[PDB]
């Protein structure tokens, strides 16, 4: 079904966001794993998979809309060589993505692409979940100090 | 069954106590949850529910006694913006409630409202449980430091 | 995540609505129970619990949004000393709440707080359920007369 | 298999009858449901589905007979704004349908379309079931009064 | 609960759309079945049932909104005497329905009938599913030719 | 129980029809099987068995009616050396049988042998099933071509 | 454990190969899915996941070797707007990857990085599997024609 060009563009933009998150989240995860921070690996890993699913949703939607998914262009990744830096990177990435989503959502509404709008709101709902988690962890680092915090990541959370 | 006016008054007073505890305990719980202190959330939550049950007991008793439950008037809540402050608030709230209970109990005895008396003693038994827990937790914060204590609240206690 | 001030205000307003419903619905329930109207007790009770859940959703959202939940200020409760009066009170309360919701929803949309918007729409969906139920019951009182209607409430609906 | 034109015509006529019943029965059902008359909703609903099945039988038979099912032309629906009026409408609708069936059956016999005849007799058997139920219900309203009758429709019949 | 007149009108319009789809989808299904195209029968049948459910949702909503469902007026059906023609008819019907939905949705938003809006978006979500399916099938007819395509419909898809 | 002579005669005539169908259907089946057309073998086989059952019904009825079943006289079989020819043979055979049935049925009615009549109508119901299937298959051969059609007969239809 | 720089470089190169395959394979998959070619979707999807796993193996190895995984730089993707073109693209991609692997393997051997060598040989073993499948499929398109081939991709292979 032919979709709005501007909409399809937003979709690809959003898809681009996910593609970046996938890679960042995944690398961070294995870095945590490499460092022996199992708890953190599990989390990041999971979040990474969620972005993979969000991306799949985007790709399928664009395709349905008879558009062309853009997986070629990859945005800048901001790794970080320490736990807090990494969490702060993700956070920043998430905040930006949310920013784009809200813009895209408002647009879909005006062009009456309600099915795309709803999809994005669902994804936004998820993103805000990643946001909360990341902020809460960052706050804990500060509250209990890094050494205790890291001690808390060595074992998998049952 | 027509009950003693003075008794029904004590009941409503006690009910008022519970109504305040419900809200305080519940807010504190979600605040802990928001902060990532699962263990603390679970506890506060549970205690909050206990208050809700106590209140139900009160409401039903007053109604049986052909009185009028008072849910309109809500006492002052003392939140607190930090773990210890919050626990200290609850503690203070609990101590006061107990104080009222003892007064109410002694009164019910004199007016021969033994069934109300026994109910209140049961509830008192519970409250003192809340008291012990609270004191114990406050003592622990002091004993191991806040950073270790907080670190201990992150995971739910299986 | 820092949220829109105006939004957080609406949230607390809505939370205030629920807090009132919780108390009204709960008292009415036990009043019905006291009167031997099991069917009615079960219903009101259930509805009361739903408002408790709606309130929890509000509290957590405000907290996430780095705002301050308001459980201190309690609106006016309108009890009623008879079945129909009570149902009419609830109805009125529900209608007002819905009115506020629609206002809040429209606002969240404009400020692009889509996740809050969606939450509220879900809650609205529920509220309208309470509305339908209450109207339908009120219509039946009139249609079969009070004596038959009350006869219909003595036993729990399987 | 090429069928008798006149027969196929009767079939479509009968199909038309069913199409009307489907809509009437279904609307009445939801109206009852809307009014809180569960027992009545269940019944009407069920009857509505039966009509849908009858229609399917008709459609398939006409098609087999290499004819053209007529779903375009919809007869007059007679709703009714009250329980008895609605039941009386259905009754009237059913009586007419039966009238047509008998005519169609007698005709199929003469043209030797025995397989169509038998099908219709089966359907007739069903319709007369709808008839009995309807009459019985109308008689009951009269016998116990509308208020008692309505009171009896609130709960689903286990 | 009294609803917006204009909204109720859109609802009935949408209901009218479904009523047409029900009949078209159902007839096409049995036509496919008559032709020995099981796979196609199953699909159309299923889709037909979905429109029946969508219609039920509409009817109940209008009723709740204290409006009058319109099942009397039936739109034009466009059958088609061949597989592709039939699929193209459905497609066209679906596209139009979606067109109406988007209009209705945008309107409900402005009048603040958020619960109706959300319902419609859900239904729209479904409709677009029918759309995708129908386009994909039409594309396959062209890609593998009719004779192979029909060969592919004789057996039920497990 | 002594039955009408003329009726018993029709019965034997009908029995004769079945005896021919049994042999034709069975031979065709194994021919299909021999050719590797499993799907077709299964079908023909099944149909062949149905004829066998029909015959049993006839034999038992005639015997009950104190008549003499005629299994000695076997009508002309029309095999055919190709799929379509075979299906066309069966079709012709079925059409004739139906023709006889209708005649027999009408007769049983006049002589008041209602139990025989009903039996025959049941059997007729079955035969028309064989008819539909046969026509449908012949239509498909034409529609998709013989090569695609044959390709579709190789595997058993699960 | 500090690893050979040149080795780590090969690893990242190989990782880069996988990153490209992930995206290409995944997009192709959903494109097939969008087109209704389930069988093809399942395959591509699976292959896409394999690439994801291979990449994970690479990332973890580089990290262990105290190197820096490179997920930022994404090679050129060659989509293709038709089934054969897509399969040919993948094939080409796979052939190149294998080419790099063999080079990397031979190198690891000389530098005595046997554990990396073995890992790569395992991955190579997998890739050659992807290769065979691809060639086989391309050969089949040619052998049976595209129309028959496509017809064979519609249903998932149980
Ligand atoms: C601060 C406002 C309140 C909040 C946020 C709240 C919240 C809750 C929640 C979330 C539940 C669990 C619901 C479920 O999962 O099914 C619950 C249960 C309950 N609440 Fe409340 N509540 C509040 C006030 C009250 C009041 C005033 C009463 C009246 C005494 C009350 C009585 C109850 C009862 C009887 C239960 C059921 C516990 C059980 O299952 O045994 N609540 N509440
Ligand atoms: C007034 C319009 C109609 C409405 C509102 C309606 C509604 C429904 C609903 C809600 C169901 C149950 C679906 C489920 O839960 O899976 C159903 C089933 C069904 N309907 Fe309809 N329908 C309508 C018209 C028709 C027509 C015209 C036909 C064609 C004869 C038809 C044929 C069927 C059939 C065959 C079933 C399946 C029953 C079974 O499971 O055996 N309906 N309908
Ligand atoms: C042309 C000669 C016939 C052949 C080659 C034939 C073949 C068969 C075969 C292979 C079976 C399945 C046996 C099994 O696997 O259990 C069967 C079943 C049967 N046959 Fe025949 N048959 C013939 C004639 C007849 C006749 C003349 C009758 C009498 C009416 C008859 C009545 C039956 C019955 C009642 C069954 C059991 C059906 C069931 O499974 O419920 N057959 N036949
Ligand atoms: C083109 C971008 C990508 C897409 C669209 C994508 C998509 C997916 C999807 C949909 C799943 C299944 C999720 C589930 O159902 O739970 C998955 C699994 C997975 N992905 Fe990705 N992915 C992409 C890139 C990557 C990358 C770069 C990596 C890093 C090497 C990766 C690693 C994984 C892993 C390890 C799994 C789990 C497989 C298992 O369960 O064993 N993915 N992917
Ligand atoms: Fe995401
Ligand atoms: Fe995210
Ligand atoms: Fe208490
Ligand atoms: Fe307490
Ligand atoms: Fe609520
Ligand atoms: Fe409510
Ligand atoms: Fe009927
Ligand atoms: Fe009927
Ligand atoms: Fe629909
Ligand atoms: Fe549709
Ligand atoms: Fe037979
Ligand atoms: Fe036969
Ligand atoms: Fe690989
Ligand atoms: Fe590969």
């Amino acid at each position: 079904m032919k979709g709005d060009t501007k909409v399809i563009n937003y979709l690809n933009k959003l898809l681009g966001n996910e593609l970046v998150a996938i890679n960042q989240y995944f690398l961070h995860a294995r870095m945590f794993k490499n460092w022996g921070l199992k708890r953190l690996n599990d989390v990041e890993y999971h979040e990474s998979i969620d972005e993979m699913k969000h991306a799949d949703r985007y790709i399928e939607r664009i395709l349905f809309l008879e558009g062309l998914p853009n997986l070629q262009d990859l945005g800048k990744l901001n790794i970080g060589e320490d736990v807090e830096e990494m969490l702060r990177s993700d956070l920043a990435l998430e905040l930006d993505g949310a920013k784009n989503l809200r813009e895209a959502i408002g647009y879909a509404d005006s062009v009456h692409d309600y099915v795309s709008r709803d999809m994005m709101i669902e994804i936004l709902r998820d993103e805000e979940g990643h946001i909360d988690w990341l902020e809460t962890e960052l706050d804990l680092i500060q509250k209990m100090g890094l050494q205790n915090y890291l001690q808390a990541q060595i074992r998998e959370e049952g």
